[PDB]
């Protein structure tokens, strides 16, 4: 989505987000955070995490004490909820407005990127995936959770196709495909699980080569 359309959509979402979309995606969110928590600590016994599209910060309270998490988002409305609820937590290093297409962080500066329900929203996902590879240290990981549209005939595929023109009203691309997370050759796809709701979501871990 164009960035201004992201802002407009998530201004509307923010007051209901946690009790609606956020609530039905909590299991996958917890699972993603559990994976991140389990990764062997980086330097000084800390795991430095970049939360791309941190939103209202529903993942934040689940990060273990050894995590240092930096969250970025495009939406003030969403981010202010993350601030209000979680801004004082010791694991939370900062919460900033930043566009994932252009990350103001050094090459190889993070151990982990978290990208939950965001890659199907961003403008120019090709640019985002390149930035993810750039900021990840060798052997680092991106833990992603996204809906991918299904291939072929049938009712799900048809509804995904019908919702594609509605992106700016909905807040995401319903036709988002797996290929759009795999455009960057420095990121090798590993663990893949289908998660609720209704088997719509894919957890996909990407390893920095
Ligand atoms: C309100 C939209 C209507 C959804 C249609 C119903 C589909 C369920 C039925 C059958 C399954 C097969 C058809 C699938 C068809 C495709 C569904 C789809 O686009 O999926 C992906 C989508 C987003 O995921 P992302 O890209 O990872 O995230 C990025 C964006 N995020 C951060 C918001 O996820 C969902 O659609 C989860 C389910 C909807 C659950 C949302 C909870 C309801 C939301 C708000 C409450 C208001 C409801 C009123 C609207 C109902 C009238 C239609
Ligand atoms: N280019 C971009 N840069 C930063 N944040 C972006 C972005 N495009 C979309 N987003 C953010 O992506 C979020 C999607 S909602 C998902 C929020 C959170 N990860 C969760 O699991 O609940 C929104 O808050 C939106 O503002």
């Amino acid at each position: 989505m164009e960035i201004e359309a992201v802002e407009a959509s998530y201004r509307r979402w923010a007051p209901i987000y946690d009790r609606t979309f956020g609530a039905v995606t909590q299991r996958g969110r917890r699972e993603a955070v559990a994976r991140i928590n389990a990764i062997p600590p980086g330097r000084d016994g800390v795991t430095r995490v970049l939360e791309i599209g941190v939103g209202t910060g529903l993942a934040l309270p689940h990060y273990a004490p050894h995590i240092r998490v930096t969250g970025i988002d495009a939406s003030e409305a969403m981010l202010e909820r993350a601030r209000a609820a979680h801004g004082r937590r010791p694991t939370v290093e900062s919460l900033r407005i930043m566009d994932a297409r252009s990350l103001d962080f050094a090459d190889e500066s993070f151990d982990v990127v978290a990208a939950m329900h965001v890659l199907s929203v961003v403008p120019e996902p090709r640019r985002v995936m390149a930035e993810i590879a750039r900021v990840l240290r060798p052997g680092g990981q991106a833990v992603t959770v996204t809906h991918f549209a299904v291939e072929g005939r049938g009712a799900r595929a048809a509804l995904e196709r019908a919702m594609a023109p509605l992106a700016d009203r909905l807040g995401w691309h319903s036709d988002f495909s797996r290929a759009e997370v795999l455009s960057e050759p420095r990121l090798r796809p590993g663990e893949e699980r289908r998660l609720p709701p209704l088997r719509l979501m894919t957890l996909l871990v990407l390893h920095r080569i």
